[PDB]
């Protein structure tokens, strides 16, 4: 799990947002208590989730699960990449990195300092800040980026929120958060 303060990308009624669990997870609803946390099922819009495909390295869509709501109990590891994105997990949550010429999955704990995380560096274009604009899917909507970023810092920090999310969509615990760094099992 990710703390709340993780970024994810998603994609609302055909517009990809780039917005935190906690915020993301707003989009849903029917909260159901269950494995003694929280599972927020069905979206209250047209939500779909930006995840990637670890043997071609792309940048797919699909639906949702549920949203993963779990009491922040244990702390988590930040990584500061070199461009200074920066994310957390709850360190026994496998991170995948790029290295070997391979995709590897090792545990936030696993994982150490100088290390890689894959990017999809596919942006929306659009990267305005809060939610002024949406239905605009103009400005021809072709990126280009081949880059993958290293780990400058690793640290022991803290849960931001009280509850860590993941947000569970098809394929499971394969999302694309912060500026969309690619995790997987």
């Amino acid at each position: 799990c990710f703390p709340g303060d993780t970024r994810i990308l998603v994609q609302i009624d055909g517009v990809p947002q780039k917005i935190t669990l906690r915020e993301l997870y707003e989009l849903f609803e029917d909260e159901r208590y269950e494995n003694m946390v929280y599972v927020r099922k069905k979206p209250k819009r047209e939500i779909k989730v930006y995840s990637i495909d670890l043997e071609t390295g792309k940048v797919v869509l699909t639906d949702i699960e549920d949203v993963i709501k779990a009491p922040a109990t244990d702390h988590l590891i930040r990584f500061e990449l070199e461009d200074g994105r920066s994310f957390e997990t709850t360190v026994d949550h496998p991170v995948l990195v790029y290295e070997n010429g391979r995709f590897i999955e090792k545990r936030a704990f696993e994982v150490k300092e100088g290390d890689k995380v894959l990017v999809s560096e596919l942006e929306l274009v659009e990267q305005s800040s809060s939610s002024q604009d949406n239905p605009k899917n103009e400005n021809l909507g072709s990126p280009e980026h081949d880059q993958l970023l290293e780990i400058k810092n690793i640290k022991y920090v803290r849960a931001n929120d009280d509850f860590v999310f993941s947000l569970n969509a098809k394929k499971y615990h394969n999302v694309i958060i912060n500026e969309n760094i690619v995790t997987h099992q």
